[PDB]
């Protein structure tokens, strides 16, 4: 018999493609933490604007280093050794596709640093790669990680967007994907005997659905579940650390949900329109939503930084009342007038004031923002609604041809701030190369300090403080919350420090893990 560690989680998730917006979750960040390869690995480190250091993996490569700074430009040099799961070598092609998908793709994770390679060239039979900037670029040691297999995702149906939803055929890391259930809420992970280096003690890792709290406690209690890592409120956190000898903690997750609106939409091109809409919507209802009864809620009440970023403060301008919103509505020419027979509700020049929120249908904790979102519009006579889509047409369809009005959906938290400001919120992301800012406009007056962030010639801490009011003032992002869980290990397993980085979370030892 195998030995085999259990690790309760909520559900599989949305997906396992790391790099896509929809596929940001905590369990998604853990199976690619432990099966795909990284130029670079996040340690924490509280200097750090970001909370973390990124340090070169040995395992995948011999060295990554600036090589010239007039065309800036790292080379990476590939271990002989590092290869997939099906004997192909881990290559310059590698490192060259994934750069190709981040700038090409829709809804990918803060690409602005992709953005700026030039070119990526394949050198001494594959094993090495030579990567070329078009300016300077501090944060490149965050590019290049969660690297997938080129010749196999090309070909997958669903491709780069949808064909790691629910598959991982090939995989280059210390543990390999045996099966992904959506049934029964489970992810098998084998050790890769294919493996080019130190091998993983445990012979299995069993990923699967907790339930309900009550359940949790008992297979923990009784040795079957040996970690765990799980959304619950202060209850079910109490209840676990009551069991003997148990180790709990809450530890963020890096993702942080956000509301977008369009604002190039004609009827959200008036910024009091905006301001209004985002006024009339209760943010601490959302995220309370978003978080659940089973859930301690953390606010996100920044834009560029996330809650567990080290030198976050909340930037929020003072909360609008209701009578307000509704004044500036007034004022932007909009009037409420009686229901035709076959309430009340609310128009400009008898054209109802319609409002469409897409979401993933693939998320049901996005889906039932948006859907609450929606209940507060309706209360005051907007007809809101919500459109719940593929998470490929989403971002690739719906948004280029102008179906939705605003968004709801996680982004990345605990990345480089400089890129994730001025893929969010910059004037160059926004030119269509699938635009990565989404809002429709920027502000031009602060692009300079985007610049110069982004390059580092000027300090991102001194760039956000300068900069965040003007974010806010464009009216068309609403952040709600950084996400949390739970997380246990139980006496019957060794070698589990329940302490990581944000990116990474609870698993990065877990080739040391051992039972009994």
């Amino acid at each position: 018999a195998p030995t085999q560690i259990i690790m309760a989680i909520d559900s599989i998730g949305p997906g396992f493609n790391p790099h896509l917006l929809s596929d940001q979750s905590p369990v998604n960040a853990a199976i690619a933490s432990l099966v795909l390869p990284s130029s670079f690995r996040p340690v924490p480190d509280p200097t750090s604007p970001t909370g973390s250091r990124w340090e070169l993996d040995t395992t995948l490569l011999e060295s990554a280093e600036v090589t010239q700074e007039n065309p800036f430009t790292v080379t990476y040099k590939i271990r002989p050794e590092a290869q997939w799961t099906d004997n192909a070598p881990i290559a310059a092609d590698d490192y060259w596709y994934l750069w190709r998908q981040m700038v090409s793709q829709p809804g990918v994770v803060d690409p602005a640093g992709y953005d700026l390679i030039t070119g990526v060239q394949s050198v001494e039979g594959g094993k090495q790669a030579v990567v070329t900037f078009s300016q300077p670029y501090p944060a490149w040691r965050e590019l290049f990680n969660d690297i997938l297999p080129a010749h196999i995702v090309k070909d997958i149906p669903g491709g780069f967007g949808a064909g790691l939803a629910r598959a991982m055929p090939v995989t280059g890391g210390q543990f390999r994907v045996e099966t992904i259930d959506p049934q029964r809420d489970e992810i098998l992970l084998a050790r890769n005997d294919r493996f080019w280096s130190v091998p993983a003690k445990p012979d299995l890792v069993l990923f699967r659905r907790g339930g309900a709290p009550a359940a949790l406690a008992d297979s923990i209690r009784n040795g079957d579940t040996q970690v765990a890592q799980v959304h619950g409120g202060a209850a079910t956190f109490a209840q676990l650390s009551a069991i003997p000898d148990v180790r709990t903690a809450r530890i963020v997750t890096p993702r942080v949900m956000q509301l977008t609106l369009r604002a190039q939409q004609p009827k959200l091109a008036d910024p009091q329109v905006r301001k209004a809409i985002l006024g009339l919507i209760d943010v601490d209802l959302l995220a309370s939503v978003g978080a659940g009864d089973d859930n301690t809620v953390t606010l996100a009440q920044a834009q560029v930084r996330s809650p567990s970023d080290p030198g976050y403060v909340p930037t929020a301008p003072p909360a609008m009342t209701r009578d307000d919103a509704l004044e500036l509505l007034r004022d932007a020419g909009y009037v409420s007038e009686p229901v035709p027979p076959p309430r009340e509700r609310i128009v400009k020049d008898g054209v109802p004031l319609t409002i469409v929120l897409g979401v993933a249908s693939n998320d049901p904790t996005s889906v039932a923002v948006a859907n609450t979102a929606a209940d507060q519009l309706r209360n005051v006579g907007i007809d809101a609604s919500v459109l719940a889509l593929d998470p490929v047409a989403l971002y690739g369809d719906a948004l280029v041809n102008n179906r939705v009005d605003a968004v709801v959906g996680w982004r990345q938290a605990g990345g480089d701030l400089a890129t994730v400001l001025a893929s969010r919120y910059g004037c160059r992301a926004l030119e269509a190369q699938a635009p990565s800012n989404i809002t429709g406009i920027c502000d031009r007056s602060i692009q300079p300090r985007i610049d110069a962030a982004l390059d580092g010639t000027d300090d991102i801490a001194d760039v956000i403080q300068a900069v965040e009011p003007r974010l806010w003032n464009m009216a068309t992002v609403l952040p709600i919350l950084q996400d949390t869980t739970i997380v246990a290990a139980g006496p019957s397993v060794q070698n589990v420090s329940l302490t990581g980085a944000v990116p990474v979370g609870i698993v990065g030892d877990a080739g040391d893990w051992t039972k009994t």
